[PDB]
């Protein structure tokens, strides 16, 4: 609180903006750094989040904020300009190697400290796993899949698993209600890619005409099933179950702020007594995606710094470490 | 699996017996050591659990098992006789300093490795907190309150807390159905001590006449409220909330194996968006007390060994560390 963790956010779409708002009341964490594609903002005294959001939404980049710098190498620039202890990578993984490529930038820069992502797709977390020794040698402590799911729900399953001799199934069912289309339309193609007959390339190339066309066919509801979702490999690496016993689905209602169903994870297994049973972890319907992604993300950044300060570098998942409550 | 964790159990009432049964199918953990008040059993090749339970239930001590040694200093003897990497302290805290006194024995012996308890009462965990430097200097890694509650539910609350700016309440409600009076009547006074107008001294002095008298007044139901329960100090030490915002209650049905209500923990707080909401973690009704106490206990022993192998000694609670799934 005399010595808060100095943190940055890379990416300032809806998620990074929400992360900035979440950090505002924190005593022991201070936002000093934001970057987007076209500009960055450093302030060792703490970001003016109102000014950064104005700049981004009104002028298209935080580079246009007071103290903002326009730059086409915004991330390269920001890394070198300021004392930052940990970054939240609130970047869409677009192209599908970008998170790994931003991370390769961090490795290349000679910067050390904590990185946290809220990656979703198994194949994305697999690219970060390939970098675990590169990260370790660099002196980076990297927390992967530390959002809502993967993240919060993955940790809940890892704890719930302790009652069982054998895990049979981990089933994640999420709900999202969109309150502000503005701070979502940037990322809707990420969700549509999981729709039947879609892939990341097909979703990303869609026009708003095609998006509105698709959404009108279901009153703005995206019912997603058997998603490529890194909870599977994270629980597998944690020794809890095989990735094939993990299934992720959910509902995003693009036309209602109200969560369309209660986010939960159900962990089914057999106990040492041979009894088959299930634990369920259910999220409150008034906890938003932002709260359930960004809250854990900074809890893992804080846990990560704890690991970093004890000399433990490399790659950790949300299934591997207990997140620390941030005040 | 070529090199399993060699573990012991101190105390062989219903809980220690259940812990022995839980370890039986494990590949990467091997039970080598049991002790009770009047005898001990060491076997580096792995305990015959059938023989140990026969001896205990039939002859009143594992000292009477094959390879068993009768001894009135059973714990002092066992510690010195065998290579054991971690012990589960499945001892009733009777008298109320016994767990701390057994732990002072471990500190005095020069033995190092992992200890785990399933203590319940705040004041008991407070006695272990006083010993944290003694433990560290001794080279012991001590995992306290690593049962069902405290333990599993405490870790669930620590994870659930990450969605919130401020915690308002953590409410734990547990159910226990007693299947076998035999493996419970030894510990029923532990639960009765939490009944209205009772304390530990009054409960412990009760005759079976007085117990049966009390139980007949409620068809064998013990409805317990605002218990002295270490989940409060564990979540406080974890920086999550004040101990006064933690409340523990539940129901033990002494006359039915069926769990009388679903064990759950409800975490209420305010999100960064100012919204009040609750997460709920609910246990399966066919997960027994044994599974939900002993499963986590060995998950924390395994996590503890991981901490020990990286040179981290002293005192950890279930709120502080992610338990590791034991195969
Ligand atoms: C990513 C998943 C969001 C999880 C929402 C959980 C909740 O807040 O209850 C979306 C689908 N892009
Ligand atoms: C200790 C508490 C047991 C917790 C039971 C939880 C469950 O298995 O659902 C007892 C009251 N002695």
């Amino acid at each position: 609180s005399l010595a808060p963790l100095r943190v940055g956010i890379l990416g300032f779409g809806g998620l990074g903006q929400a992360a900035a708002r979440l950090l505002a009341p924190k005593q022991e964490m201070k936002l000093v750094a934001v970057a987007d594609r076209h500009g960055y903002l450093y302030d060792a005294d703490g970001i003016d989040v109102d000014n950064a959001v104005q700049a981004y939404t009104q002028q298209g980049s935080v580079g246009k904020a007071k103290k903002g710098q326009m730059s086409e190498q915004s991330i390269e620039d920001l890394i070198g300009e300021g004392e930052v202890d940990g970054y939240f990578l609130a970047l869409p993984n677009l192209p599908n190697t970008f998170m790994a490529d931003v991370t390769r930038q961090f490795i290349a820069s000679g910067w050390q400290g904590v990185l946290v992502d809220a990656l979703k797709r198994t194949s994305a977390v697999e690219q970060l796993i390939t970098l675990r020794e590169d990260l370790a040698q660099a002196g980076i402590t990297y927390m992967t899949g530390c959002g809502a799911t993967p993240g919060l729900l993955t940790a809940a399953a890892a704890i719930a698993s302790q009652s069982f001799q054998e895990i049979h199934q981990v089933k994640i069912t999420f709900g999202v209600g969109i309150a502000n289309w503005e701070a979502y339309r940037a990322t809707i193609r990420e969700d549509i890619a999981h729709m039947p007959g879609y892939n990341v390339d097909k979703a990303q190339a869609m026009t708003d005409a095609e998006v509105a066309a698709l959404l009108d066919q279901t009153n703005g509801i995206l019912a997603l099933e058997d998603m490529e979702a890194a909870d599977d490999i994270m629980l597998e690496l944690a020794g809890i179950c095989h990735r094939d016993q993990v299934t992720v689905g959910g509902v995003v209602d693009t036309r209602n702020p109200k969560k369309p169903l209660s986010t939960h994870v159900k962990i089914t297994g057999r106990t040492f007594e041979g009894k088959i049973s299930s634990h369920t972890f259910t999220l409150g319907d008034e906890t938003s995606m932002a709260a359930n992604v960004c809250g854990p993300a900074f809890g893992y950044l804080k846990a990560g710094y704890g690991l970093h300060r004890q000399g433990l570098k490399g790659l950790f998942t949300a299934a591997d470490v207990m997140p620390k409550f941030v005040r």
